[PDB]
């Protein structure tokens, strides 16, 4: 048996290794090295330009996070786009909820969706919910060309280094506070506390320059490099993204593995040493 | 340049690796391999028994939540146990209080110390301090023998594979319970909470059956495997570990760079699947 490593500059001097059960599927679709596998003990794997994306284990807390950190602080929400996540995840959440009755996905890579279609189904399920639209371009422009404006703006990119370029920079930003509605909230991922303090800082001060409340979380989530993924809060209110306005209840939410009321909160907390480095952003 | 591969059957289908600059000594102790180098990114790296123990880079976010949860939690802490803890980052932590009159750590590798004093001056530089007392023994037999009591005791041990193996087991606890103050307190090095939960079930289990409040905390820590942690946290009294009764003020702590008075209770929020596998023990 074979293992897959994912060695990268954005985290030099590390990496980590998945050991392989049987390779599904490889390509190179028109923007990204695309490979599937199951995994002895993750269970299948997506892989984009040699960067783990998810795992059947573990893809919960980051979708689930990304997700219902702003889909409880948003009262009403009605009409949801999520940028990037092809796979499907954060719209699984998103079709729990009801009350929604539009989720937009702006995914550059259709391969990513239909791999997910075949290989995921339990987290590409959410695609045959009538409410969904799928959008197949680079979210860079999707966000120059949309007329409607959204509740909320979940950014579920893959690093900068690749075709998400285009989604870690002061530009995009503004599209971003553009394309919300005036109470509107964007959360993006927005990397590791441990290695990419330089990149924490400048996403942050470009977030700063518009909106009002800009806040970071951390998850936990094993299969990202340092073990965390960050997630940049864009609040339009001075009010923020730190306490849920609702808890989630009904029968569609009872199969919630990582998110709660208080771990929403408790996210907000950060490490001492991050908490200088930003203070004077 | 060579890699060094974390691979352990404790976690199975995964690895991490950090870069190599330079091996800086290795040698077998009488307990276990013992590995010192400077990685090209996280500074000098201890493992023992191929596992990683601490890195210059992140060893301040172990060590200072491990220390500072209980030392802020306990009111007048005078003498302090550190189990294992040879490397001294534990007592680094301790020096930092005035109040404490005397710390005793119980370090089954004299190795471990030596080669601490040696390659990590900046984390056994409290070994200086004149109210230190050595005592090199395992402590499932120094806990069965000690005369004093202890008002915190910091378990801070490697994974129950290998010399830690006396460490995680129901009589264990008792020896813990038994030579803590009554209002003493005990933390624990308690695995992570992605793949170990079926011990995490059997310790927190154990530490119920005395204590009567046991909580469990996590840790972000890139070097540790799926980059957490857990401080299973064991209280003689109702009210636990999860409210610090102090903050860190003195010129001594104003290096801190991970603990601070949010993040101590921010610790405790724990993932919604984990609350659900430990709800009914
Ligand atoms: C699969 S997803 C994240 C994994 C956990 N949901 C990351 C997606 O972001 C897309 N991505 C990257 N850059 C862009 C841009 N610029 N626009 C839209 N989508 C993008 C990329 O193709 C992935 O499918
Ligand atoms: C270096 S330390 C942890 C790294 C971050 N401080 C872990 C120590 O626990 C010791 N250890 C392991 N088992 C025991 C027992 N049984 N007793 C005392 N110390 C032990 C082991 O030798 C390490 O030095
Ligand atoms: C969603 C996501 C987060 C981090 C990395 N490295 C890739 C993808
Ligand atoms: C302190 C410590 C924690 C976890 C592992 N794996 C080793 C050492």
């Amino acid at each position: 048996k074979k293992w897959f490593s994912e060695f990268s500059i954005m985290w030099p001097g590390q990496a980590f290794s998945l050991k392989i059960k049987k390779i599904l599927y490889e390509t190179k679709s028109k923007y990204q090295n695309v490979l599937v596998f199951e995994s002895t003990t993750y269970g299948k794997v997506l892989v984009l330009d040699g960067v783990i994306q998810l795992t059947e284990k573990d893809e919960f807390a980051y979708h689930e996070m990304m997700t219902h950190v702003p889909m409880t602080v948003s009262k009403e929400p009605k009409n949801v786009l999520v940028v990037g996540g092809g796979d499907g995840g954060i719209i699984r959440e998103l079709c729990k909820y009801k009350s929604v009755e539009n989720i937009d996905i702006c995914e550059i890579d259709e391969t990513v969706i239909e791999v997910s279609k075949i290989y995921f189904k339990n987290i590409s399920c959410g695609y045959e919910d009538k409410r969904v639209n799928v959008f197949i371009e680079d979210a860079s422009k999707f966000l120059e060309n949309v007329t409607n404006t959204y509740d909320v703006i979940i950014v579920d990119s893959s690093d900068p280094i690749g075709p998400a370029e285009t989604l870690f920079n002061q530009n995009f930003y503004e599209k971003i506070y553009n394309a919300l509605k005036p109470n509107g909230y964007c959360v993006a991922q927005c990397e590791s506390l441990w290695i990419h303090v330089g990149t924490i800082k400048n996403m942050i001060g470009y977030a700063k320059k518009l909106f009002k409340k800009v806040e970071y979380a951390n998850i936990s989530i094993p299969t990202y490099p340092c073990g965390c993924i960050g997630i940049l809060c864009c609040s339009k209110t001075d009010t923020g993204l730190t306490k849920p306005n609702k808890k989630l209840e009904s029968k569609e939410f009872a199969d919630l593995k990582y998110y709660n009321y208080e771990n929403h909160s408790a996210a907000f907390k950060l490490p001492a040493f991050l908490l200088k480095e930003i203070e004077n952003i």
